[PDB]
């Protein structure tokens, strides 16, 4: 008996993305949305620069893997809208170079 499972060995990456939008989710409900399980280090909607629309995805990123575990065990294809969410590891989480942590 299964269902999907929690994620594999996502132990070596933190950070969480999520995408798939309508237009008019915005970043504000996506971080209510997501911050609700735990929290939402980063929220946003890398959208266009010069029209009044968006890609079609989001980019909620999760400052802790834990968070983000629950989050997207909870809200991968939720259709928060009617479209489908998408949940999924950002893969980042690595200190920025001439450094380590």
């Amino acid at each position: 008996m299964s269902y999907g499972r929690p994620p594999p060995d996502v132990e070596g990456m933190t950070s969480l993305k999520v995408d798939n939008l309508t237009y008019r989710t915005s970043p504000d409900t996506l971080r209510r949305v997501f911050e609700k399980y735990g929290r939402v280090g980063d929220v946003y909607i890398p959208r266009d620069r010069y029209t009044k629309e968006s890609r079609g995805f989001a980019f909620v990123r999760f400052h802790d893997k834990r968070d983000a575990e629950d989050a997207m065990d909870a809200m991968d294809g939720a259709v928060l809208d009617g479209r489908e969410l998408r949940v999924q590891m950002a893969r980042y989480g690595r200190p920025p170079d001439s450094h380590h942590s």
